[PDB]
């Protein structure tokens, strides 16, 4: 590969496809889509790891993880936040007149 003949190049790109997705609906505010493409990515990591036999591979994976889980948490926070705010900043409910 890049200045080494080794590394985990398979497992990693497929997670990453995913990823896009869930930023993608994150911005469309389709938070709750976005939950779920980490749950899977991370999921399928686990297991990745799960496979190999070998030590480096498996760090690419330990560290992929890492992130596709802090999105996770960030984005579930982000979304309970708004179920509320947006709620109430958004014309809805009983009104005046």
């Amino acid at each position: 590969g890049s200045s080494g003949s080794s590394g985990m190049e398979g497992p990693l790109n497929l997670a990453h496809q995913q990823s896009r997705r869930a930023d993608r609906l994150l911005a469309a505010g389709k938070y709750e889509e976005a939950i779920s493409c980490h749950r899977k990515a991370t999921t399928y990591l686990s297991e990745a790891m799960k496979l190999t036999e070998s030590e480096q591979a498996h760090l690419s994976l330990e560290l992929q993880r890492d992130s596709h889980m802090k999105q996770l948490l960030l984005i579930q926070e982000r979304w309970k936040r708004a179920k509320r705010e947006e709620r109430l900043k958004a014309h809805s409910g009983p009104s005046s007149g």
